[PDB]
């Protein structure tokens, strides 16, 4: 009976989608980004922790001038699951009067708090919002919502890796999988 | 006389550290932290925000179970450039008390803040604590303080790109360049 | 010639709003809230550091069911002071949505941060923002915004006390006073 | 029957602390006070959200120079209850080395939290540590702590006014009451 180290991949029932995937996907949407940001110097925002994976591979094959920011947000109860209403933990470190943002995602699936914060963005006089996110669950909003950019559209399946979490382990995987009923069941 | 949109290689003077050699190092790294943090899974910090770029690439590299949080720091004027002792605007989002902290890090210059937050972790009662950075300076050092990790040790240049900022610019670069002197002086 | 520990009052060339007036005004208002809102648990916030002894004097004379909360902010330098926009350092331990939103303040001038927070609260969903203030200037308006309750109209005086600062003291004077010249220039 | 709007007395078992007693209380610690920090201007910080009744009322009982500051934090969860350590969601305004620092609290029960940031503060480098509590419940500690000022000793009752809230309710009173088993049984 051989036993040896634990290792991720065990967790995992298959592969969705494999870095070469997301390597591939990723020199494409900063291509496109680049050319529809070649004027002015937008201000890229990821909400932590997940967008970090995938706003860095972004951010390096979009060549333009841009600049990064982050925000931290919290649950204020069942309140975040109505309006997506978030109780904010880190701002911005700059204004967002007069920028052009763009909102660096991992996923988004119903949409309430990329919601409540793309309308924050415009109230705060924005001058225009637009959102890039890696994965995309149409069936899974609570509200409409539909990104400007999306790498791939995802069914209903238990993701992780690449920014996404269980537990908050995992979000180290180069690529995005499956994870075995098993470890979440 | 031809003019068109601006590009940011047209600012770099020269590329210090190329997207190959990274890539080379992070690997490297990413193993020799694996075994390491073989039998423990550790909370792998960065602060916000030049951090970013490395971590990422470094931790899906490092192929072994871990946690990921953020840290957002400011300075408090010039008892900040003095002791390190920084305004925490962004805390951990577990405890630090038995963790095995590894803070990532771009680049350690004169080591205070650094210093700050380990001491930090530690007066939190952390398991450990160690330091991965992708440049240091030792030469700069204002405080005693070394890494443990480190991929390149750099001389005397003013440096940009892989979350190395001018002017909030730049951090996007997929290599480490030296600047032009016509752009910061 | 004799020498001794320094005394505030020294600094205090005279008392604008005394300690009785303060208190007199503070039973008024506190009724007259206490009575808007005899129906419904207002959520009632103060904006660090200011407010704070104005707010705790004026709840205790607001004989209702009320919640307390407080916000941190800071300025994003100039663009803080064309728009009102401001960074949020700490936001609401509750949120918005459907609630009657009291702000407590100690003095309303430009009216910019205050009118950002007001609009931001509407953003949020409040079912209602009012404003009290102890003190007005309303000479000093950058933009359109009229408080709810005032305590007291004033002139263009230097003023210190009751949460008012100078260099972050004073802000414990139990009344509000003119700073001598001297002091401050 | 005779049916009037609800108001808070009538959710209160008796008054533990009436007014008069609390403000006498905060004359006589006020003095005392100023008295000790006659040379010094003091840090005196107060953590949200109990705090702020007691702190307002003492500080301008307090004839001295001093600067006034707060800080914001929340628990763990499980692991808040060992060390006390707590996630710090807004940090104080101005460093903390060569201060002499005052923590003002309502109530120092298992003495866990405040422990941690007195501990903190030491770690800060302050030049010196001191604690000034409305109440103390020393049957209650988890950990050694003696305040350094001590308004009042009570027994274990479940005490709600004076910044002391039940469901964020009740902070509003102007007393320290004892709320009726019949409000939160
Ligand atoms: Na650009
Ligand atoms: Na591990
Ligand atoms: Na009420
Ligand atoms: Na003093």
């Amino acid at each position: 009976y051989f036993q040896s180290n634990a290792m991720m991949n065990q967790d995992i029932e298959k592969v969705l989608i494999s870095e070469e995937q997301i390597q591939e996907k990723v020199l494409e949407l900063g291509a496109i980004i680049a050319e529809d940001y070649k004027n002015t110097v937008p201000l890229a925002i990821g909400v932590l922790k997940g967008a970090m994976p995938f706003m860095a591979d972004l951010l390096k094959r979009t060549d333009t001038y841009l600049e990064m920011d982050f925000m931290a947000v919290s649950s204020y109860g069942h309140s975040t699951v109505s309006t997506g209403e978030v109780k904010i933990l880190k701002d911005l470190d700059t204004s967002v009067e007069g920028r052009d943002i763009l909102i660096v995602e991992d996923i988004i699936d119903s949409g309430l708090t990329l919601s409540y914060l793309v309308d924050l963005f415009k109230y705060r006089k924005a001058k225009s919002v637009k959102i890039v996110t890696l994965l995309d669950k149409p069936t899974g909003r609570k509200v409409d919502l539909k990104a400007d950019y999306v790498g791939f559209t995802v069914p209903h399946e238990f993701v992780v890796g690449y920014g996404l979490d269980y537990k908050e382990q995992y979000r180290n995987l180069p690529y995005v999988g499956v994870l075995k009923p098993s470890v979440y069941s």
